[PDB]
């Protein structure tokens, strides 16, 4: 028997606990004839704050997380590719480019992890109070919060005042009046009453939509490499670009009933398109020439993994 201790920062009922680790735990639990057993401690239960998991399970204080990339600004450059104006898909096609450009290019940002998978959300959307957002013009002078610097950035770019936040902290700073509004996917939003709080919500038209931010499931190396053969078999048959495409379809399915609670708590749904959207796009050509210049800046070859993330996005769309 192994117990392995699973730690991450949402509470127990959002979709990353309760429909994905859960499930993925019980999976292994099976295939390992009851031998595999991950307690999981939602809600930051085993102590510290949501950028210090990353830690926690490179150290061996856990030995799985789930959490943000970006949530550590700097850690995991590679990744931040993918957090570039529209440029994903569904979570099912981002996903499996995500993982595997972490197999290949990008493998030097996990390098001190076992990766269990890399993956992301459906493309996220604009939240508000109760201003429509038709256009970037209607973000000026609004502070408005994103997930990490990649995405903060993106919306000065469309005009907006940043703040930069872990997502459980969001409903506070919108009661007590520090943010106007945010971006997020729909899926995270009712596990932290955020459809209630925000009744305007924009997305955008087309197949690719405003962003989105990588998640990593991690392991702590040693503790991987401490398993037997067989236990690593299942947790390699639990693991890699099967488990991401499964979770970028888990999330873009989560939207679903996230985004009808939304809908039927009051809430609007407008969808760029036009004018407004091209706006939008062309403000995020800049961002994208100017992250390729600081991944230069960083020894990346800043051009070669934008395509390579825009080709993988491409292929595995369907
Ligand atoms: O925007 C985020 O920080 C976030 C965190 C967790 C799930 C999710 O869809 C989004």
């Amino acid at each position: 028997e192994v117990v392995l201790k699973f730690h991450s920062f949402p509470p127990m009922p959002a979709n990353s606990n309760a429909k994905f680790v859960k499930p993925w735990s019980e999976k292994v639990l099976a295939e390992s004839n009851g031998e595999i057993k991950v307690e999981i401690y939602p809600a930051m239960q085993l102590g510290g704050k949501p950028p210090q998991l990353v830690d926690q399970v490179r150290d061996g204080v856990v030995d799985i997380v789930w959490t943000v990339a970006g949530y550590t600004p700097g850690r995991f450059p590679h990744l931040e590719a993918f957090e570039l104006p529209f440029m994903p898909a569904s979570a099912e096609a981002t996903s499996q480019a995500l993982q595997e450009y972490v197999d290949t290019v990008a493998a030097s940002d996990l390098k001190d992890y076992k990766v269990l998978a890399v993956f992301c959300h459906a493309p996220g959307k604009i939240h508000t109070k109760e201003k429509v957002i038709k256009s970037a013009a209607d973000l000026n002078g609004m502070k408005m919060r994103g997930p990490t610097r990649v995405i903060t950035k993106m919306l000065e770019g469309l005009g907006a005042t940043p703040v930069g936040m872990p997502v459980p902290a969001v409903a506070g700073a919108l009661s007590k009046g520090v943010i106007d509004g945010m971006v997020v996917p729909w899926e995270i939003m009712p596990s932290f009453k955020l459809h209630e709080l925000t009744k305007a919500h924009t997305t955008v038209s087309g197949s690719r939509g405003l962003y989105t931010t990588p998640f990593l499931f991690l392991m702590n190396k040693a503790k991987y490499e401490s398993l037997s053969d067989e236990h690593k078999k299942v947790i390699d048959n639990n693991a890699g670009l099967a488990l991401a495409k499964l979770a970028g379809q888990l999330w873009d399915g989560f939207e679903v009933p996230a985004r009808k609670l939304a809908l039927d708590a009051g809430g609007t749904i407008h969808s760029l398109s036009g004018g407004p959207l091209a706006e939008m796009k062309a403000a995020g050509e800049g961002l994208e020439k100017d992250w390729i210049k600081s991944a230069n800046d960083r020894g990346l070859d800043g051009a070669m993994l934008v395509k390579t993330a825009k080709d993988l996005i491409s292929k595995y769309d369907k």
